[PDB]
């Protein structure tokens, strides 16, 4: 598809939604009391996003500034915890990440670029987190019906699964997601060494859509002492060099227990137009394995 | 400052500000019928910031992406343009700009990463978005002294002068800056090749704060003419190869006549809170020409 025939596409709709979508999300976070932080590009550093099931060990983008090597972001993740170590309580951004990963990851629901609704929550636990996606969700999806006219989950029971049983019962997360018509919870997943790990239990969860459209928001508890940070990435084989300024904060005793996650803004616009592939809701498309014209 | 430093600042007061203003902003506009678009970071194609005189001809940060060179957005202008093209009638997006320039440019309202709520209407003049731009800045106003308790200018529409006649009054629009006790615009005045240029008039604008605090929003009517625009790019010594994209969809004829600007988030942000330095209100600094550290 070539530049005339990106902007030759009909998008309207979506986009109609999407307007409503980021108005009633950033509401429903603003009307707790969550402060609203601008995202950051570069940074000495960023989500590694690594260990992790649902990546390829994908190294970030790089660029010179002002002679220091500065990574593109994969995540806000650091800077999330580092917002609650500067005592802001409650934090959201709609923040951009940059992940280049493989044509293998072209399944419809990944984009090279995209946007997530990223909040912390100091001194929140997973049972708090989860049950305020879910309030979110649900909102989100009796507004929806209003706005298309369509039915939509129901959206006040959300099951949950242990990873474990989710690789026992239906083989993998994509497969998990055909087979269900509710949004359900996958929780205790081995990843990177931010995500809380306590006595081989791992303090996290991802929310799944039904109807195979996959995985819209992921978050944990967290790490916040310096010793068990500290091993999870040395055991995982990545370089304490690549964190230092947060390692530095960690040992300074500056980082606080806290819990979050992040919500995929075009995944949510993708599953209420009721979209096969993410990119026919995205205006200038970012398909993985295909650099964009425009 | 290094990274305990950092974060060891109290900004709370500065952020709770900032919350208030981007509900506000974004509601302004999402009132008036706007889309909300998300942002793009990388890009064959990004804004020249030449010729300009408020610039002094930085080079976009490039990255590759599978293999192809991307420039790190300097502004989206180009696809606000397309977004016009592909029928969406008023946009709107919250873009975080990257803007690598020299620590000569370090004058507490620049920034190397900030966001610009840029904005763009099919079909507009000049005077249409200075408009509305007065009535946002003024309400915002408003809202302000009930948030701080504190007095901002009342002037419900600003005084235009053009940039040539700052010139020679003032010496510069920085010395402007620092006379005057309202905003002010500063119309007309010769720059990039997408602001629409007329007879040797240029139809675009830039909002002054008053008190020294400098440039707030720039904006302009556009040029979606193809031989225009090649003549413009030809004639200012840039190439036709950076643009190549947008001049097919142009040469296309699918550009159409528009206007609109860009407002910076962090210096209103800074004005409100009455900070000396725009780094005051940004949890993670990033001043001009020095590297930061996280
Ligand atoms: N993997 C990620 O993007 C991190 C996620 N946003 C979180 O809050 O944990
Ligand atoms: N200088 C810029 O970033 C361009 C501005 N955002 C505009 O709309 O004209």
């Amino acid at each position: 598809m070539n530049a005339v025939e990106i902007i030759s596409r009909d998008i309207y709709k979506a986009i109609d939604i999407q307007t409503k979508i980021l108005d009633y999300m950033t509401k429903f976070f603003t009307d707790r009391g969550f402060k609203w932080l601008l995202p950051i590009m570069l940074s000495p550093i960023t989500d590694p996003l690594w260990p992790d099931p649902a990546g390829e060990g994908i190294r970030p983008a790089e660029v010179d500034v002002y002679g220091v090597r500065m990574r593109l972001t994969h995540s806000m993740i650091l800077h999330k915890q580092l917002a609650i170590a500067m005592g802001l309580e409650k934090i959201f951004v709609l923040s951009p990440n940059i992940r280049l990963e493989s044509r293998r990851k072209d399944d419809g629901r990944h984009s090279y670029e995209f946007t997530q609704l990223d909040f912390e929550i100091e001194g929140a636990k997973m049972k708090d987190v989860m049950r305020l996606i879910e309030e979110l969700i649900y909102g989100l999806f009796r507004k929806a019906e209003e706005w298309t006219g369509r039915e939509f989950p129901r959206a006040r029971h959300f099951k949950v699964y242990d990873y474990k049983d989710i690789l026992e019962e239906f083989g993998s997360d994509e497969k998990a997601s055909m087979e269900m018509e509710e949004p359900f919870w996958i929780v205790n997943i081995p990843r990177e060494f931010y995500d809380r790990e306590e006595n081989g239990v791992w303090k996290n969860y991802d929310l799944i859509l039904p109807y195979g459209y996959g995985e819209v928001s992921s978050g944990g508890e967290r790490e916040w002492e310096y010793e068990k940070i500290v091993a999870k990435i040395r055991a995982a084989g990545l370089k304490e060099d690549s964190f230092r300024p947060y390692l530095e904060i960690a040992r300074a005793g500056k980082l606080k227990p806290s819990a979050g996650a992040g919500i995929g803004v075009e995944r949510l616009v993708r599953f209420i137009v009721g979209a096969k592939h993410i990119a026919e809701v995205q205006p200038f498309p970012r398909v993985p394995g295909i650099p964009a014209v425009i």
